[PDB]
């Protein structure tokens, strides 16, 4: 069966109004796995909660670990994993933790104990990114030794073995500099291919967050910066297709056009104006794009890259929608990859709150649940 993971972020609960996302916004069958972003690390490489509100506490009660893991009562196939790292975490602490067998063992033993204590079924490593010969060998050793310790703990306790996964780079230069893929593949249950953030407001070149295929609207040098090329690259380097889980974004990326009359992919811009709820210039959520379309933005379809974009005055947004998710699910099924994962639950229209919503919960993620899982996610309202 297809693997359909979804990232939960434990800070989305702090967004305002309609954007507040809590574990109780989940709906059964939407995902096969929830990856909890994030678990955290002490200076000595032992594991700690990122947020004090992850743990049982006086000001908010059960804690987000228990509230995510309680989802398994009403979604009996669901598994959960605790993810370590992410972009904001940087690399400094990973580089120190991975430096020796001794320092790796401190983290590994602590993380295994920690996920068993808090009810998670796996450990996900999101180091962004190992780079260079030392990191490359140390990352192989970390994943190898983590899997070995998980097999030992499973054999010793008789419990089902913890999963070992990683969110991994999609860019060829980053892949080649940091990942020895033939010596990682045997030790991962699967990898979460971060096949997004290809273009974004860190540069002036306007392009697509997650194009499925290249387009000749962008310079030839970019023709490998797309979901297809990245998924094939990991397979060619030795990762079995069934372990490649294709990354699906529910956010988008946007520019303020330097020239409001030049609106084609490949134009130029600075970062988009900040959006109300995501509060990060150049980033926006699907439930914000749906309102832009209701407020006069024009939707275009890029037939080469099979993704949409919208234009509102001098604002130009690359995003994903039901149609791009459909092209991409067809691709996953046609090419035989292991499934598709979502970053994030909280950027989809998770509560059908868009002013133009017909009531469908998770309009984007429900495409994955349907097309890879055969699962129909309900509409909001009375049943
Ligand atoms: C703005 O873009 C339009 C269409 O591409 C072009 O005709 C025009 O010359 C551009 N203006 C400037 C100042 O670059």
């Amino acid at each position: 069966s297809y693997i359909r993971p979804c990232y939960f972020t434990n800070w989305a609960q702090y967004r305002q109004g309609r954007a507040k996302f809590v574990p109780e916004d989940y709906t059964p069958g939407l995902c096969t796995h929830i990856l909890f972003a994030f678990g955290w690390m002490n200076a000595d490489y032992t594991v700690r909660a990122y947020d004090p509100a992850d743990l049982p506490n006086d000001w908010a009660g059960e804690g987000m670990y228990r509230r995510v893991n309680k989802l398994k009562v009403t979604d009996t196939q669901l598994k959960t994993l605790l993810s370590f790292g992410g972009w904001s975490f940087g690399t400094a602490l990973f580089q120190g933790m991975a430096a020796s067998s001794a320092s790796r063992k401190v983290f590994i033993d602590s993380a295994i104990t920690f996920v068993r204590t808090w009810g998670f079924d796996g450990i996900d490593i999101d180091w962004e990114y190992p780079s260079g010969a030392t990191d490359m060998a140390n990352y192989v050793a970390l994943v190898k030794e983590l899997k070995a310790a998980c097999e030992s703990e499973a054999g010793s306790t008789g419990k089902d073995r913890l999963l070992v996964t990683a969110a991994v780079a999609a860019g060829p230069a980053t892949i080649d500099a940091g990942y020895d893929i033939p010596n990682l593949a045997p030790n991962f249950d699967f990898i979460l291919l971060m096949s997004y953030d290809f273009f974004g407001a860190w540069a002036s070149l306007v392009g697509f967050n997650s194009p499925l295929y290249a387009t000749t609207e962008l310079p030839a040098e970019w023709n490998g910066w797309n979901v297809d090329s990245s998924a094939r690259y990991w397979n060619q380097k030795g990762m079995p297709k069934e372990k490649i889980i294709v990354g699906m974004p529910t956010y988008g990326r946007g520019w303020t056009l330097n020239n409001a009359s030049a609106i084609n992919p490949g134009t130029s811009g600075s970062p988009a104006k900040i959006t109300q709820y995501v509060q990060e210039a150049g980033v926006g959520a699907y439930f914000e794009f749906c309102e832009m379309l209701a407020n006069g933005a024009t939707r275009y379809w890029d037939s080469q890259s099979q993704v949409p974009y919208l234009v509102q005055g001098n604002q130009w947004w690359s995003y994903d929608d039901e149609e791009s998710f459909a092209n991409k699910m067809a691709y996953v099924k046609r090419e035989g990859y292991g499934g598709a994962f979502v970053w994030t639950l909280d950027f989809d229209d998770f509560n059908a709150g868009c002013s133009n919503s017909n009531g469908q919960l998770y309009p984007l993620i429900s495409v994955i649940a349907k097309e890879l899982g055969g699962v129909i996610i309900p509409k909001k309202g009375g049943h």
